[PDB]
């Protein structure tokens, strides 16, 4: 149907915008201490610890699928990737501290997307 193509396009635009978001929430990980699952190989014990692992590839696979239906979906995910890394590992680290730093750094970029979301519909 023709509301099926409206509904289409409209996922496809909401896919454009969160694409841009997150190569914006990916700027703010230099380090790319984010940008890939926790390596089971060399923690082999994480699932024991953290029961839904998350990091930006795999964000970005379920983008590019367009499997993000809205901007809270999208967020969630990214809230996991920050709040995994602060209970696994301790305050005094350099993982804790970098997701410290991609939260606060992040929140200004989501803030204006659930604007521009709302905003264009």
């Amino acid at each position: 149907s023709m509301e099926q193509v409206a509904m289409e396009l409209r996922l496809t635009e909401l896919t454009r915008l969160l694409r841009s978001v997150l190569d914006q929430l990916q700027d703010k990980d230099p380090a790319r201490i984010f940008a890939q699952p926790v390596s089971l190989k060399e923690v082999p014990d994480y699932l024991d610890h953290i029961k839904h692992p998350m990091d930006f590839a795999t964000m970005r696979k379920r983008l590019e699928a367009q499997g993000y239906k809205n901007l809270h979906e999208f967020e969630e995910d990214f809230d996991l990737i920050i709040d995994n890394c602060m209970k696994y590992n301790a305050r005094d680290t350099v993982f804790y501290r970098a997701a410290v730093r991609l939260r606060d750094q992040g929140g200004v970029v989501l803030r204006q997307a659930r604007r521009e979301v709302d905003s264009i519909g």
